[PDB]
């Protein structure tokens, strides 16, 4: 932990490599575009939702139009001079939340107000940014291998059951006038109105149920190889389109804002820097902005280190060392940039580290990764550009917005072992050698079901706490301390009421998998010792056809 | 062919076993209220579909009520007097779509007008059963093991194309303007109808997915087994309550025909036998009835068979005689009493019947099936009497019976081999080891591709034909000959261009599957002797965890 002697690693490491990331990078050609392409739209729609969220939480004074500068802006000067180019950037939900929380408690206080929001912001981000200097000076990340899977598993769900909040706000909102919208127009009758809100249900459904298909298309026996990997890599913004299209069926006979369009305002029409602003605001708030500013730099301190982490696995055989310190530093000063410019600031995003990762990999028949800084810069300055497209954009309905919030938070789900255990405690005791009967994780066999049990429970507990916290009008700025408080608990308290090697497998950095078993030795086990054979008509269901009732011979 | 012998033969050995009929219903106790519940949801739903279908085809002359009286007295008729207990009797489709035909005739010939339909439907219902009549008596039933797999399997999949064809049509018509009502209701304002068409979309395709997951619950391991055999077995009224439940939320601030709903009208109220007017119709309408009657006859001759024989699979172990050729002057009789009565005619149906006796079956560990006339009796008489529901049944929105029109379009396919191999026809060369991974029938093996798809573009441009000609306003109702040429074409003209073996494999009584095979063995086949390596990205979709980007170590 001796001062500065990480950023002197890291910096000497990735001196000795940088004119190979940027010719390595050129000598691919016009072949880095499909990775760029795949990873800037994985990057662009969450951050134009994130825009439309603050756009409706911050009363119009944050919109896409933000989000996205702040992206390509962090984006573009991570890539020309951070230390890891693999790590994406961008506006993170829980930055979205602790915003709204920092304008909610701006507006009810007369002396900050609406008009001195982004001020406040920004003296919070100058806080943030001293902090994250301290941070890395210190050697502060030198200990994020006690990032568990515990915290990482808990926040994700977190995050999901905010983003699936999200997602029944903006359809139920769908259904009512705006605040901010004349209330006189013939589009917002009440027939107008329900007629509005079921398309938006339609289109969010179609684009959630559609997207969810298409994350398999490579699986498929159908089309060509191509075709099946574009509709993989695509499906999100192919479906966006689609359902876009859609929406624009019925435009003739309907309204001009039947179904509701994107809100945030394009930024080439006249209507439409904050340190003047900085100055007025009172020094009591100046040094009241250290209370959320902790918050939002122990937020960072995690989710960077974490997005690294993921994006540096020991599996994809990267060849050159991490910068977690510099990248930490870079970070706060980005920080503080943000601030002084008006934007919220960005922070590494997951799993669109990990994504650009796999889209730079091939396999040697092995896996082999081309390491650059060309990806990255593209993509951000194309985030960017996308500003100046605002018009395009504003085509898009809100309902495809809240439908791809109901996506993320669906997609957070697959890989997390907190949600896999969960849905273990609620499976019946008798139904468990289906559990056994596919892919599973290795607990599951090498745990008594009571500890998983007792373990899932308590982690439940802690995740609903926040949760409710998350709903406390001042209070729920504190969720952050709940999720770092994870980190002793687990090294201290756990081992006091759990037995090693059971905690060890609970709280495995590595996934561990385990294939699937024969019903024979699925029932050998104490988990599925309680087998119940099928009933009458459940054996029928399968030895008969459902269209007309035919008898299956095999 | 000896005349009257098949009669005979059917009475004597039926005759043997009717008091053992009842006493056996009766010594199950209430026990048999369980297949008897599941039999009468299987069956009064579609035949209130086709109801309200015809109230919509035949402006208002039948509806729901006249469906529904005709299935419960022709049920409860034949369980009295019957042969084969076990065959449930119902309205169907072809007839819906024949008596739609002859509706439209009689309306465009002032002679007959809307007024005469009914007494010519009553003609049409004379011949058809002195057609049927001679049927039986001619011992023409000795005949059906000519009814082969390619016939049936045809006419499964075009009366799937028609109940499609018929929900995209209501779903459509729920954005417009119904023909019989007040077009100054406040309900049929644009945006009201715009309203209705997207909460009906809305319930409609959440009834087809609910109904689709909950016909596989026994498989969950979540629930009870109790709960999850009612789910299995009544997820579609369930669905259905469920979904007209949420179509009752805005009911406070909607107009009274959000969303619409059936518009059968209820018995009971003072508003509301044709054999008067049969004498009024002119002799040569009543002579050219002979036409549609023979095609029904036909189409009945075909279905009725069809469904006994699936009903009396040798798998079921049925300890008591046939009765093709009695059944068959029943059905005669009873089309004749439902003519003169003024209702559509009743005739066996599918996959109802095979879905009864597997209700009656349980295993012995080896089926046995318990034989008896109650169930049939007590199912005909609650579809009977949900006529004096017809009050709680017009709460139901027919967006949810477009939707199951959907379901029931999509449940004919599963045990089809028809749309299995036009699937493998439509399918990617590089993919048939897919096809070869999974449960498949056994001609994917033992035939060559090429003689599939001769096979399957064969039946596929008759299935065309035949589904073009039901489109042709007069000419449609010639469909039935186009079913029953395919029974000679198999015998004579198929051989010819195919080679034996392979047509009994193609065109086998016996529903015949096969068991997965290893990758290794799938490659070895010629089928799959085209194999392709999997792409880097395909591999690394398997290997990492969707939510997070982590490696899976299995
Ligand atoms: C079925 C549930 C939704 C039905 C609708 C409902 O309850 O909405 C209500 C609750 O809805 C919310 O606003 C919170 C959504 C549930 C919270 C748990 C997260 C989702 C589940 C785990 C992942 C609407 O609440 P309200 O008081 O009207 O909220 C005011 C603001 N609003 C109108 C913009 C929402
Ligand atoms: C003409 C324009 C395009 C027309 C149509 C494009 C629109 C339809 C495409 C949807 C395919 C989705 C899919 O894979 O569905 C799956 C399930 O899905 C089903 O149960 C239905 C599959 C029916 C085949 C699709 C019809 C068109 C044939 C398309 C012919 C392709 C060539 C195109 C035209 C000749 C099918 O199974 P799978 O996933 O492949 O199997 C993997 C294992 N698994 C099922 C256990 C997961
Ligand atoms: C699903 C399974 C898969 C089978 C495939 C199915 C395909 C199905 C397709 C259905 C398509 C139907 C189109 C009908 C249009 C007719 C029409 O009304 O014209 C309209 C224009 O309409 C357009 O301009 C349409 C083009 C849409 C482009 C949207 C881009 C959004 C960007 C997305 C970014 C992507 C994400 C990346 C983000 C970075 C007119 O509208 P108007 O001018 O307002 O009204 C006219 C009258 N008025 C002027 C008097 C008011
Ligand atoms: C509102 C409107 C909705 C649109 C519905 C979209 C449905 C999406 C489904 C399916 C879309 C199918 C697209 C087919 C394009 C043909 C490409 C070709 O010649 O194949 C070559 C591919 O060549 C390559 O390898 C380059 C990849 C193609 C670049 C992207 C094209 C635009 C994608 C599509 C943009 C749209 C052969 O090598
Ligand atoms: C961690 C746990 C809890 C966190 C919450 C802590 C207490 C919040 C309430 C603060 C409060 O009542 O304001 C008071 C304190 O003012 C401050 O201290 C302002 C700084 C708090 C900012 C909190 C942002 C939360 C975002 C969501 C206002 O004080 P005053 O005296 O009205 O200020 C004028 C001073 N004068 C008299 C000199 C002119
Ligand atoms: C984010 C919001 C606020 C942070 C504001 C800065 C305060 C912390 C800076 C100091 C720091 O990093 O603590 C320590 C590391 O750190 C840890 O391991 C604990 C703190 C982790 C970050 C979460 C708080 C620094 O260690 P030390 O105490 O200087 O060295 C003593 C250890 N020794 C004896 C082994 C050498
Ligand atoms: C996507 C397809 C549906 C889009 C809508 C459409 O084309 O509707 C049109 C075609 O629709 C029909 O009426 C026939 C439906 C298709 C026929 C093939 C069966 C379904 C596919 C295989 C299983 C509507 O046609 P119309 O001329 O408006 O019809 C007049 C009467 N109507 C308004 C009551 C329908
Ligand atoms: C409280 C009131 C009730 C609350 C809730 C009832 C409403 C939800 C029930 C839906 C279950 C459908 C289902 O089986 O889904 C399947 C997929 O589906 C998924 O991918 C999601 C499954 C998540 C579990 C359901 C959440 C509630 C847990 C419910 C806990 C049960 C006890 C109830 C409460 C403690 C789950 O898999 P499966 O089909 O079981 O696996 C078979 C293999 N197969 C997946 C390959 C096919
Ligand atoms: C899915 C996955 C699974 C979780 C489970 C989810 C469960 C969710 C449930 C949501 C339920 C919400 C109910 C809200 C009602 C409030 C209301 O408006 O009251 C209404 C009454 O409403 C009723 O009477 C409701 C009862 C419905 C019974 C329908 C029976 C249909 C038969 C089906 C046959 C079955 C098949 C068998 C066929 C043989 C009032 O309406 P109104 O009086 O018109 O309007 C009032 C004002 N006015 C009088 C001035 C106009
Ligand atoms: C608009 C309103 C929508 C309603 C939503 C329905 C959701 C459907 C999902 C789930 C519904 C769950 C129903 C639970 C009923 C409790 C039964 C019991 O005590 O269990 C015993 C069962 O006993 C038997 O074996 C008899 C079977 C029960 C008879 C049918 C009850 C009504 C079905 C439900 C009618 C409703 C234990 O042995
Ligand atoms: C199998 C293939 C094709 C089937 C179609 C055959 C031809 C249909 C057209 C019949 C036609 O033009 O009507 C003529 C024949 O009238 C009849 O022969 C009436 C009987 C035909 C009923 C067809 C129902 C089809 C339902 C869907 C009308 O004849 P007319 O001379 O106008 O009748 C009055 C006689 N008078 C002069 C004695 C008063
Ligand atoms: C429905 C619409 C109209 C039917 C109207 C009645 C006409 C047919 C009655 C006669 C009949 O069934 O034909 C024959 C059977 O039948 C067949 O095998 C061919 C006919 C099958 C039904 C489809 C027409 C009766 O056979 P036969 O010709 O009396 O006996 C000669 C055979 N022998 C030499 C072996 C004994």
């Amino acid at each position: 932990f001796v001062p500065f002697e990480g950023i002197k690693n890291d910096l000497k490491g990735r001196l000795m490599c940088y004119k190979q990331d940027w010719t390595g990078g050129f000598k691919a050609g016009f072949r880095i575009l499909a990775p760029t392409t795949y990873i800037f739209f994985a990057s662009a729609i969450p951050v134009i939702s994130f825009g439309e969220q603050l756009e409706r939480s911050t009363d119009g004074v944050l919109t896409a139009v933000q989000t996205l500068a702040s992206t390509a802006i962090c984006g573009m000067i991570h890539s020309i001079i951070g230390g890891q180019p693999l790590l994406i950037l961008g506006v993170a939900e829980p930055t979205v939340i602790m915003y709204t929380f920092m304008f909610n408690f701006a507006k009810a206080r007369p002396e900050l107000g609406r008009d001195l929001f982004l001020a406040w912001s920004g003296w919070v981000c100058v806080w943030t940014a001293l902090m994250l200097f301290v941070l890395a000076i210190c050697g502060a990340c030198s200990i994020i291998n006690r990032f568990t899977r515990v915290a990482g598993e808990l926040f994700g769900l977190l995050i999901a059951m905010l983003f699936m909040q999200q997602a029944i706000k903006g359809l139920v909102d769908e259904f009512r006038i705006p605040e901010r919208e004349n209330q006189k127009l013939k589009e917002f009758l009440p027939s107008w109105r329900f007629a509005n809100g079921m398309f938006a249900l339609v289109l969010s459904f179609g684009l959630l149920l559609t997207g969810l298909r298409s994350r398999k298309a490579r699986s498929w026996r159908y089309g060509t190889g191509w075709l099946r990997s574009l509709i993989a890599d695509y499906g999100v913004p192919l479906m966006v389109l689609v359902w876009t299209g859609v929406s624009y069926i019925p435009a003739g006979d309907v309204p001009k804002g039947i179904p509701r369009r994107l809100f945030s305002p394009n930024p080439w029409s006249p209507g439409a820097t904050v340190v003047k602003e900085m100055l007025d605001v009172p020094i009591v708030y100046i040094i009241g902005a250290f209370i959320p500013a902790s918050m939002i730099a122990v937020l960072y301190y995690f989710d960077h280190s974490v997005a690294s982490q993921l994006a540096q696995q020991k599996e994809f055989n990267l060849r050159k060392p991490s910068s977690y310190h510099y990248d930490l530093l870079l970070l706060g000063f980005l920080t503080l940039m943000c601030g002084l410019l008006g934007v919220p600031p960005s922070n590494g995003v997951i799993p669109q580290s990990p994504m650009h990762t796999k889209s730079l990999a091939t396999l040697k028949y092995p896996v082999e990764v081309k390491e650059q800084r060309v990806s990255n810069l593209l993509q951000s300055t194309m985030v960017g550009g996308c500003v100046a497209a605002m018009p395009i954009l504003k085509m898009i309905p809100t309902s495809v917005l809240w439908g791809y919030f109901a996506f993320m938070a669906i997609e957070s789900l697959p890989g997390n072992q907190f949600w896999e255990r969960i849905l273990l405690l609620f499976t019946a005791p008798s139904r468990r050698f289906k559990v056994l009967e596919d892919y599973h994780a290795t607990f599951v066999e090498t745990v008594p079901f009571k500890t998983i049990a007792m373990f899932t429970l308590f982690q439940t507990t802690y995740l609903l706490i926040c949760f409710g916290l998350t709903w406390i009008p001042i209070a729920g700025v504190m969720f952050p301390l709940m999720i770092m408080f994870l980190i002793p608990v687990r090294q201290y308290l756990l081992p006091r009421f759990f037995k090693g090697a059971h905690l060890q497998d609970l709280d495995a950095a590595e996934y561990e998998e385990a294939p699937a078993l024969p019903f024979n030795l699925a029932a050998e086990t104490e988990i599925g010792s309680t087998t119940s054979y099928p009933g009458d008509l459940e054996i029928l269901d399968e030895v008969m056809t459902r269209s007309r009732g035919e008898f299956r011979h095999t």
